[PDB]
Parts: C-alpha cells; sequence; structure tokens
C-alpha cells in the first residue's frame, strides 16, 4: 500500500502528541507524558488515495542527539509544530529547519509549519509573522488545534501533498 513516512518534530510541550493522537484516534490528550519516541499508522483517504500513514510523535528534547537523527531519518516528510503562546518554540523552528535538512542530506525536504493551541487567547506569536515564515522557507503554514480539532486534518493532509509533490 502506498505510505506517507511522517515525523512530528518540535519543541517540548507543543502539543506533537496531541496533534496526532487527535488525528489516529480522534480524541483530546491531557497528562503529564514527557514523550519519547512512539509511532502510530493508520489507513485513511487522502483525496481519493487510501493510503498508509506512518507517524513518529518525537520527543521535545533541548539537546541534540545521532540516536534522535536514527529515528528521525527514516521519515520522509515533517510536520514542524510550535504553539502560539510559546515564542521559543518558535524560535526554534529555524534549527529543527536546519536539523531535518542536514539528517535528510538534502536542501528541499517535504514539510509544513504547524502553530498548534489556536484555541487559547493571548497569543505571542501572530498568525502575519509565522506565515512569512513559512513562505520565506517556500512551504506551506497551518493553523491548529488539537483541543477543537480546527486544522488537525489540514495540517497532516497538507504534509503529504507536499511528499505527494517532492
Ligand atoms: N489548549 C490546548 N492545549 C494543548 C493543545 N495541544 C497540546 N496542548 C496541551 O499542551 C500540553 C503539551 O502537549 P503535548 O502533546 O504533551 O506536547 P509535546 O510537544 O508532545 O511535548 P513533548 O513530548 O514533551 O515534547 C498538554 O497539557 C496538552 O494537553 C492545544 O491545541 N490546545
Ligand atoms: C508532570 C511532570 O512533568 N512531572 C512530575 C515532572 C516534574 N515537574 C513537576 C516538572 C518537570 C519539568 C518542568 N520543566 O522544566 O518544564 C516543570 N515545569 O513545572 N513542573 C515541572
Ligand atoms: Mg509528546
Ligand atoms: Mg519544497
Amino acid at each position: 500500500m502506498t505510505e506517507y513516512k511522517l515525523v512530528v518534530v518540535g519543541a517540548g510541550g507543543v502539543g506533537k502528541s496531541a496533534l496526532t493522537i487527535q488525528l489516529i484516534q480522534n480524541h483530546f490528550v491531557d497528562e503529564c507524558d514527557p514523550t519519547i519516541e512512539d509511532s502510530y499508522r493508520k489507513q485513511v483517504v487522502i483525496d481519493g488515495e487510501t493510503c498508509l500513514l506512518d507517524i513518529l510523535d518525537t520527543a521535545g528534547q533541548e539537546e541534540y542527539s545521532a540516536m534522535r537523527d536514527q529515528y528521525m531519518r527514516t521519515g520522509e516528510g515533517f510536520l514542524c509544530v510550535f504553539a502560539i503562546n510559546n515564542t521559543k518554540s518558535f524560535e526554534d523552528i529555524h534549527q529543527y529547519r536546519e536539523q531535518i535538512k542536514r539528517v535528510k542530506d538534502s536542501d528541499d525536504v517535504p514539510m509544513v509549519l504547524v502553530g498548534n493551541k489556536s484555541d487559547l487567547a493571548a497569543r505571542t506569536v501572530e498568525s502575519r509573522q509565522a506565515q512569512d515564515l513559512a513562505r520565506s522557507y517556500g512551504i506551506p503554514y497551518i493553523e491548529t488545534s488539537a483541543k477543537t480539532r480546527q486544522g488537525v486534518e489540514d495540517a497532516f493532509y497538507t504534509l503529504v501533498r507536499e511528499i505527494r509533490q517532492h
């Protein structure tokens, strides 16, 4: 079957697991769990194509490492998540982008930028600037909430469309 190898990357606590679980299982998580690596697999339909998603939900570390590389290098497409009320997580996106490019040894890797927690008010990252970030990178930008599920299919399905198009 047509599989898409996705990887969910970004700083600790931005909602990587909540996004993924909301997509695998259609409910919201909210518990104290210092993720590590855990992969999900579900057969879904995207634009009339039956396919499998194989999703690696990474740990939010503050140290790079070979082990993380060992996990990441399997991926085809990367969902780069920050939280819109966490400015440091937004600044980190540059380091992930760089990290992903080096790990895949390529200049153009399928990638989408996600700004999660859209249900929360008093944002600290304006949409305009994140959109501008993605555009300066030449990639799509999607906003999302693991809580309300708004945008969550759009973010993951836009990444598969980036995988198909590279
Ligand atoms: N309100 C709201 N809370 C969210 C959202 N996404 C995640 N959270 C909460 O934010 C916290 C962190 O979510 P996680 O999914 O554990 O974050 P993570 O990126 O996997 O963190 P690490 O695994 O440690 O790297 C939890 O309390 C979640 O319930 C969201 O869209 N809205
Ligand atoms: C639920 C949980 O995270 N713990 C029991 C770990 C210990 N606590 C309470 C903890 C760890 C790390 C950080 N942090 O640096 O982000 C915490 N911030 O508030 N409590 C933290
Ligand atoms: Mg997690
Ligand atoms: Mg590209």
